[PDB]
């Protein structure tokens, strides 16, 4: 009944403060992993990090408002088809420094996939435009399967349950996109606090703020990921961008009823 | 929606200003019998926060909000012999706010609330973790015991406002236990915090100061009320007494996850 992404803990006697969870992310227990590929591979979408390490801390020490600062992906987490499912190991610091870590069976060493920091509370949410002034604010129309099209046309292959924006507008350096939960992935996603695929789609509908008619982008650094409620089924994502080959922008991620979900600060991206 | 939150005319010339009125009539609101003062029912001052924040979500939006240097000064009357009371919350540009009372044929509003409130709250910091509350609060006492005292001394609780099923103490500590009655569980879901379980918090806090007995304490200041999520059926309030007949304490209301509902600073009472 729990988060599906928090694994078993151990608490080892020697460190009293650090907390390390482990999961087996296998498609049997997770079979959206199978809508995102990159090039072939599946690939846990970096995006989904945030879901994992505040479900992490919500079991250890509550339900709540938690902030994950300053974090980094650097190598993507593989859940290859010719090997076995990978090992997921989230460890928590007593200092509050977190670490994503994988082991692909019979592999020496294991990769460091996600680091930051991760504290309870959040500051109060800023939004620039009133959740209500936010459809008049962002005029233009985009197709969605236009912005599927792209990814896959680079080499990412999308399925049904990361292809989850219904409708998107946008404007100058903005854009606001509307999620929906697909069926595939209904039962299960009141058990995270934000479905990874959701949270996927936000950062795909940044990217329609930076000015175009090409260059994909895939979450880089983030300066604050602020979780404040769980995502319904409908989702309302207003990104900011800000003006290489990095992208940036801010994200506040709404329920349909207002409610802000989540707050992204400095949401920057790579090719 | 919100049962407490009443009609609203936007007014033209002043467009940064919200009054909501709501008739107090005991037909839409049973449980206001259980609580009456020496005779007259009377709306409990604690309900007064449940109202505030309930309408400025209605103007603003769901989320967090903060009602701060609230002072309780007339008490809100539902006579038997007249009809039911007019009730306006009035909100002004500033963020300050009122709450107002007209009986039938009366010349002049009575104000019986007044503070502050903003959008938002500090990060809540209990001083001991949920788990271990239970703990920190050895000697038990007897709720049936509490409520005899009430009405001893003129304060005759019908069954909604006698909700504390489990009470424990410490030094300068309580502990209780505050279950919605079926008799409002319905009704429940669409407040905030419910004024029923909102007044039993001052109840449960009465015990931090008192010394195993007849003086009774009264709502009179609040340094700041932080929402943070909707009451449940069940409710943990936390309080710790401050130490003539003004009683004070801090006060910090969980959920049965442990999810922290309200945070109050400066909760000052009075004979």
């Amino acid at each position: 009944q729990g988060h599906p992404l928090v694994g078993t803990r151990s608490p080892v006697a020697d460190e009293p403060d650090k907390y390390v969870w482990e999961l087996t992310m296998d498609t049997d227990t997770f079979p959206w992993l199978e809508d995102h590929r990159v090039q072939g591979p599946i690939v846990f979408p970096g995006a989904g990090h945030l879901d994992l390490v505040v479900g992490c801390a919500t079991e250890a020490f509550g339900p709540g408002r938690y902030s994950v600062e300053n974090v980094e992906f650097r190598r993507p987490l593989f859940v290859f088809d010719d090997r076995p499912a990978p090992l997921v190991q989230v460890v928590l610091s007593p200092s509050m420094h977190f670490g994503v870590y994988s082991l692909q069976d019979g592999d020496k060493e294991w990769v460091l996939h996600s680091e930051g920091t991760v504290r309870a509370g959040a500051p109060d949410a800023e939004p620039p435009v009133p959740f209500a002034e936010l459809e008049a604010h962002c005029p233009l129309e985009f197709d969605p399967a236009k912005v599927f099209a792209k990814f896959r046309n680079n080499g990412l292959m999308l399925g049904p349950t990361f292809r989850v924006i219904s409708r998107l507008k946008y404007g100058e350096l903005r854009s606001l996109g509307r999620i929906d939960t697909p069926d595939t992935i209904a039962d299960e996603a009141p058990r995270h606090l934000i479905h990874p695929a959701l949270l996927d789609a936000c950062f795909q509908s940044l990217s329609i703020a930076m000015g175009n008619d090409k260059t994909l982008y895939i979450p880089f650094d983030v300066r604050r990921f602020s979780f404040h409620a769980k995502a319904g089924k409908r989702l309302y994502c207003y990104g900011q961008a800000h003006v290489i080959a990095y992208c940036e922008g801010d994200l506040w991620l709404f329920n349909e009823d207002g409610e802000l979900v989540a707050e992204f600060e400095g949401f920057k991206g790579k090719s």
